[PDB]
């Protein structure tokens, strides 16, 4: 027993833009001997499991060798690179002497040679003057590589070209192609029955046929349709057995390519799609398409009226109007350029959508997604004040919005019960994002602004801010669901910074506040913004690991499954019940702007 | 009730020079004072404080005339030098307020409507300072003060290392502390927890080396330098006294707020480095290996370690330019030195004379498989379990690359010295597309699959066939197709695994296996279905398996072999010296990579 030794063909560099270049010799041969060639190939054992496609381009590209009456065709020892038919004569077969074999016509010989170069084991040495054909390995490696490939890529695009084959890879796909079966039929053979029960998918890759169809049990078929190199049928099969509703028929000489439900499924994100549809609706409405039916608040900046679509009133909207003389006044177009920005950007479950804005020359419109469970300001003035169980729902609504909102480097910075409304299931979503800024990593923006209640000291101070700021105005956002109202507050503004500035500690906590409570606000009440819980190495994550939020059901909420601990009543898109009666903006309009700096709007 | 919300303007260049108004000190030391009395201002930090009151300026207001009035908009906070005024709300008079007294301080950080007159009783002098002006130096001052203390840091080892997102959060958390003269900041064989960074000043580092002796001087550290890192990892002795030479600030952090902040295998960029400088003559020849088509495996050592041992592979130039096997040989380079798994033996780096190609790898003393079975006879189904789980490793990782191997067979897996798998040989391997194929025809004829015979186009499924093959080899000592010839053995191979009457020896779940390996049609052989090369390890054959001990390199190989040293070849064959005339020289330039 000895090691075996490694064989080698030469390699191939060869493809699909190479097929049109390489050449494939043609010698014209009498039928007769065309015949005799394809029985010879398929007598050998070896090549008689080539295709007959395939076969058929070997005999075409065999050539004409003569011999003479004792010539010697093959030497023992040589390297072999030919296989041979004989047309007439015989041959002899001798290896180191011995007269092994006595061949005549019509036998292949020497074929291990189309494989790679081999040594011969045996010289084979004429009798009588003999015809042969012959070809090279090189030509034939060239005649399979060039048939397996464009059958190969004639296939995938036949594949391609199937509804139910668009949807997958180029690789997957080239396996399907490699499970096709080519079946032929005659004239007037039905290829399917109507009733059957079938498995099969077909393609068309040859011929035309005729689908009928009879509408009734006891009609004779009607006439459908033809169908081509092309066209296919029976795709209701790939997913399950297909009840056949037409007969399809061979017209003439027909090939199709048939491909059964389990070899499918033995080879087993909707994102550009969903939402690029939602966009296109919201595109081309206009402003005239919409009535102001109520109004869901009144803000500092503008109106929020509930607007209901003129062509589909079950579709009803939330709609921010701001004066635009009003915006100039208080210098704040980058503030609301970046609340379009990012609330139109932003995709998240606690995070009303904005979904477009329109204008006009007196005011600014933002079309947004209607809460009509309330607001949760008017909820806790008419409450009082949260359980605990309570306020943590609200809470982690908030913070699972800040892992959104932070993790893509934007502070909210207006947190506070007035900017948390509840939709109709009773979970918490953040609105009013008029502060907000896409700020970076690590870096700082100084723009004093808030609300006074919530406004964290390095606001006040004007040392510069990032999102650490959101973290001290959720620990304020606690404690006035808590008990009602804020830890920090004064008579006058002025005051009321004041008392922030000397901090969480110097207030008595309401023995209303459970200890984990209390402990959570400390920790997100700190001075010093790098002491604030969530903004540590693991960020938000630490805040959802507090011993307060042990417990706490976060994947529930955030597949909302969880139940939430106020269930508003909601009769119809038109229902404002959860909300407070605001009097009419009966003052006279703005003065027109079009100076153009709502370009964008 | 109801809250409304509020703002300021919002707003980098370095381009404004901050106006400068020339105070007394005693004017300047009266509107320190008041800022440090206003509850508000008194918060900010005393450099900011000492730019503001350089940068109010000077109002005068006669007797009877308003400061402020009630209903105004505000943008100016006021301080009185000399004067006094009555403050007024509706009429009615609320205070009368005199020199030396922040009021509208409102203003500075938002345009507040005023809420009170404030009128002069007699001619007033005022220092004032507008909004628009206050925030140009909190910003300037902050984002300065700022990018100087990160440059302070990242100058230090025990930083630079991290992100810069972090280390503005370190910045935030540095504590100046001032010394005076003489101070000592840190004392010799004191216990510390405080990094310091030198930001003002300069000091002197005394150590006395004895207790005997006295501190003598050692250095001088100044503004930029450090101390006491090692107090960032753990309680720092402190090896020197540290004594400010001038008045000196430092930043200082302790290890505590360090860790409540924060929270790279290098070593192939290193190992990658080593093998660069070598040349093809640091090396000794001690044995050789194997012999093969393309050329000699001999064991070689470095000359300097003798420790090191590597197999290299030596190839004949112009052999492989007589086969037509070049681009064979490019891959086997290219595959071999760019993949990095356990179960294939590495190829660190090549070489070539003119004449020959070097491939220089790991040597693997445990032996040829193929001789272990051929000593033996066959393995056990729990030992050919082991094996054929390496080389299924091994695949996992080149089919997951878009590269088929092709030439599968005991002959080409060695065992290491723990007596692990891994292969060798990949002159046949090639990386081609996923979905593609290709025509080469090429492997061992026992082992070759029917699409390769047949030149139907193969891929990555082929060497699922060769896995068949193998199992069953190693389960009865030959492979189940093979005739006295090539052409009957391809002939054999064609008939299919199924004709073949398997030895009662071969379990069932093994035969199940081996018949599921070695389909005819590609498209049907396990390994080559959606969940790939893992639908294998899933077998019923592979079932109770240590999958995850074998690739953590804990599970014990069924044959432990003897090597006593790295040159220890005792588990190979002895071959005899190459003593034939040496081939022609290639300088055609394919070895472009040598
Ligand atoms: N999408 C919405 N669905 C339901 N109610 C809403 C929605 N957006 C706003 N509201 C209500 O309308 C009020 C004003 O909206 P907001 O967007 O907060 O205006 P504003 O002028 O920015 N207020 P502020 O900036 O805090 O002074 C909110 O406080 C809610 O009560
Ligand atoms: N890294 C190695 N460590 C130890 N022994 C090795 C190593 N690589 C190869 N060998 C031995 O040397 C023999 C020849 O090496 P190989 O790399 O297989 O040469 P080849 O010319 O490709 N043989 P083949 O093409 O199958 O005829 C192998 O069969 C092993 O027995
Ligand atoms: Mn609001
Ligand atoms: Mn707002
Ligand atoms: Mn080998
Ligand atoms: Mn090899």
């Amino acid at each position: 027993r000895t090691k075996r030794q490694a064989i080698s063909a030469e390699p191939t560099a060869f493809d699909i833009q190479d097929l049109s270049h390489v050449t494939l010799p043609f010698y014209p041969k009498s039928p007769q001997s065309k015949d005799l060639i394809k029985e010879a190939i398929l007598d050998n054992d070896f090549m008689k499991n080539l295709e007959l496609s395939q076969i058929q381009e070997i005999v075409d590209c065999m050539y004409p060798v003569e011999y003479g009456k004792d010539s010697c065709i093959i030497k023992e020892g040589d390297v072999g690179s030919l296989v041979y038919v004989m047309e007439d004569g015989k041959v002899e077969v001798t290896k180191e002497g011995v007269k092994l074999c006595t061949m005549g016509p019509g036998k292949v010989f020497g074929e291990l040679a189309i494989l790679y170069n081999c040594t011969r084991t045996a010289t084979v040495k004429t009798l009588v003057n003999v015809k042969l054909w012959a070809i090279d390995r090189q030509c034939f490696q060239t005649i399979m590589m060039r048939t397996g490939l464009i059958k190969h890529t004639e296939y995938m695009e036949f594949l391609k070209s199937v509804p139910t084959f668009q949807s997958l890879p180029e690789e997957i796909l080239s396996k399907l192609a490699d499970v096709l079966e080519e079946t032929h039929y005659e004239n007037g053979e039905y290829i399917i029955r109507q009733g059957a029960r079938g498995d099969t998918f077909f393609i068309i890759s040859k011929g035309t046929v005729n689908v009928t169809r009879e509408d009734s049990p006891s009609e004779d078929p009607v006439f459908l349709r033809t169908l081509g190199k092309g066209d296919w049928f029976g795709e209701k099969a790939l997913q399950g057995e297909d009840v056949r509703t037409a007969n399809v028929i061979a017209a003439e000489a027909v090939t199709c390519l048939v491909i059964d439900r389990d070899s499918f499924k033995h080879l087993i994100a909707e994102a550009k799609a969903k939402y690029e549809a939602e966009a296109a609706f919201f595109a081309n409405l206009k402003l005239s398409d919409f009535n102001i039916i109520d109004t869901l608040g009144v803000g500092g900046f503008g109106r929020v009226e509930l607007v209901q679509l003129k062509s589909e009133e079950s579709k009803t909207f939330a709609m921010k109007i701001l004066k635009k003389r009003h915006i100039v006044d208080t210098r704040q177009q980058e503030h609301i350029r970046s609340e379009k920005q990012i609330m139109q950007g932003a995709h998240s479950d606690f995070i009303v959508r904005l979904y477009r804005t329109f204008k006009d020359s007196k005011y600014l419109y933002m079309l947004m997604e209607a809460c009509l469970g309330g607001e949760l300001w008017t909820i806790l003035r008419d409450r009082g004040s949260f359980e605990d169980s309570t306020t943590r729902f609200y809470t982690a609504c908030v913070v699972e919005a800040f892992a959104y909102l932070h993790s893509k480097g934007i502070i909210y910075r207006d947190l506070k019960p007035e900017n948390l409304i509840l939709d109709h299931r009773g979970y918490a979503k953040l609105v009013d994002f008029g502060f907000a800024k896409k700020i970076g990593f690590g870096k700082k923006t100084w723009t004093f602004c808030g609300t006074p209640e919530y406004v964290a000291p390095e606001i006040i101070l004007n040392k510069g801010h990032d999102i650490s700021a959101d973290y001290w105005s959720l620990g304020i956002l606690m404690y006035e669901l808590l008990t009602g109202s804020p830890p920090f507050s004064g008579p006058d503004p002025m005051k009321t910074y004041n008392i922030i500035l000397r901090g969480i500690d110097m207030i008595e906590f309401p023995k209303k506040i459970a200890k984990n409570a209390a402990n959570l606000i400390k920790k997100l009440c700190r001075d010093n913004p790098s002491e604030r819980l969530g903004n540590l190495k693991n960020g938000v994550k630490d805040i959802q690991k507090h011993k307060w939020f042990e417990g706490f059901n976060w994947e529930g909420l955030r597949k909302g499954t969880l139940t939430p601990p106020i269930i508003p009543s909601v009769a119809s898109p038109t229902d404002t019940s959860n909300f407070d009666s605001f009097p009419e903006d009966n003052d006279e309009p703005p003065p027109d702007d079009n100076s153009g700096w709502d370009i964008d709007f």
